[PDB]
């Protein structure tokens, strides 16, 4: 397998020294830079950049600057997704975001693990753990979501949370580590 | 009431689809953008932008870039307020900052709540909870202050704190959630 | 002593009103601004700026934008140091970083303490507590490292950690406050 295929199959891959992945990260980063230096009221320019970054035709995806991602094409987005300032979608592992998602400022969605053993880590290896973000969710600011985590549909993550484990749907969860506090009444 | 008046009166308001608030947020964001792209040594330009953003004549308010706010005019500032890099004053609810305030880097002052019910939330409703920051205070970096929180005068908030409840004056408080650790001797 | 010499000797110094330190912070902040506004693929320009900022000839030090530091020359770097987006090396106290160091996004390395007494603090005084970062270390994103803290070689700091005390070598440590969870097998 290529190191890309490895990455996408949840296997250890050489994130650092693989030329194809290096170049793909460089593509995303230069688009992020342009976007981060595009005036917020330049609506069409920003939409075009966002669509180029994510390699998709977004439907009411609003990204406040600055924004960062590793690949861009490995973030799959629903409609009506509001991302406030200073978020980072580190998407070596796929980041799936549903519809009607409110993301607070300074949130990081982190799919990259490195080996704990420094000898393996220094050789460039990573393993990507996909993140799935349910539809109809809200994240407060300053949240980190760690590799492999799924947040169920209808759930609310409190500001400052570090989400180390999956959160069931219809749940209010807060803290470091993030723990479910109570169920949310999502009735019509 | 207009949605603005609702916002300012602590009532549920349509933050997302109200044109007047949309345009007011767009005003602030374009000023922030200009300020964030103004060389740090361009003293006068930065002061003029800051005064335009906050709609006031500031006295020794120093804002390190980047900075963000939603309205700008809903942040009321004392003199001698030092705001380090990457702070966000999300001021739908008023944010009152006293004199001689030191704000560390990456601090978020968050006044916005959304409904927990995703049906109400997806309709664009928010409720703003004012933040009051006492005079003679110090915030470490990476702090988040949540809606409705008052930090008393003379108090110190430790780096990484998530401040969910009011902090009494003359207090050292740290943690997630932030809790008072001890009293501070602020004697002359 | 000059206030610089005081700063570097772990004594209370006037950080705010000393002209020489003010001008040194202005040098670093204008280099950061240029760097933060240099296209990520402008490899040689970014290296020249990084070497100017740190006043050294770096060996495979890669800094993702944006980046911030107070002095630049008070950060001493090994080789193979990877710094992801939105870090702040607040280096009034020396920040020593070893070889083969992976630093996650939105990490703050904070050497500045202010007096707790608001009277002394408002007079501009600080005391700098050096940070030492071991070789062969990995920091997840959203980590704050507080003044005086040493992280031993071969150690891993989990995302969201607030590191208030020294962490021994060969350790996995996480949390707010950060606590050692287990030893890491770093064997060849
Ligand atoms: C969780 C949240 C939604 C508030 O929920 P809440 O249940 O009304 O808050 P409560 O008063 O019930 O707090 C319940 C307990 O949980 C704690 N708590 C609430 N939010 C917390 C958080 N984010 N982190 C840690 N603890 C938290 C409170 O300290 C409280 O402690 P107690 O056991 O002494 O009562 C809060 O994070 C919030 O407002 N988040 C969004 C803020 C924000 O980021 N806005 C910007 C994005 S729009
Ligand atoms: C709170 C602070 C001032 C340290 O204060 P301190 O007087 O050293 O407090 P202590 O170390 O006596 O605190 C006692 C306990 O609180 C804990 N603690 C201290 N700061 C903490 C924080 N920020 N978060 C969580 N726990 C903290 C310590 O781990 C200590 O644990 P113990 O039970 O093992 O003793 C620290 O947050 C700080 O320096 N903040 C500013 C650093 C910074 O952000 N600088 C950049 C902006 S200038
Ligand atoms: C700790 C970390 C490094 C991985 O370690 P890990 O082996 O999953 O941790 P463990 O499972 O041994 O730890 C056991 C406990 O620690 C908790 N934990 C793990 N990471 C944590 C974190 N960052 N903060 C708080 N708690 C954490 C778990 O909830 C678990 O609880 P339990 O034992 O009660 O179930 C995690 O932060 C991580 O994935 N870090 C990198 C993520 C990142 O930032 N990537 C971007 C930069 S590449």
């Amino acid at each position: 397998m290529t190191e890309k295929e490895k990455m996408l199959a949840e296997k250890w891959y050489d994130a650092n020294f693989d030329q194809y992945l290096i170049n793909e990260r460089a593509r995303a980063k230069d688009i992020c830079f342009e976007l981060n230096h595009t005036r917020p009221s330049a609506t069409n320019k920003r939409k075009e950049l966002i669509d180029q970054l994510f390699q998709t035709t977004t439907d009411n995806v609003s990204i406040s600057i600055p924004f960062d991602t590793d690949y861009g094409w490995n973030v799959k987005l629903g409609k009506n997704v509001y991302v406030n300032t200073n978020c980072y979608f580190m998407d070596g592992g796929q980041i799936t975001i549903g519809d009607n998602v409110f993301i607070g400022p300074n949130c990081g969605f982190y799919t990259a693990t490195h080996p704990l053993n420094f000898h393996h880590r220094n050789e460039g290896f990573e393993k990507a753990g996909p993140i799935h973000i349910g539809s109809n969710t809200w994240f407060g600011g300053h949240v980190a979501v760690l590799p492999g985590v799924t947040i169920g549909e209808g759930s609310v993550i409190g500001a400052g949370s570090v989400v180390t484990k999956d959160i069931p749907p219809h749940s209010l969860a807060v803290g470091n580590p993030c723990k479910v506090v109570r169920k949310i009444d999502n009735d019509l």
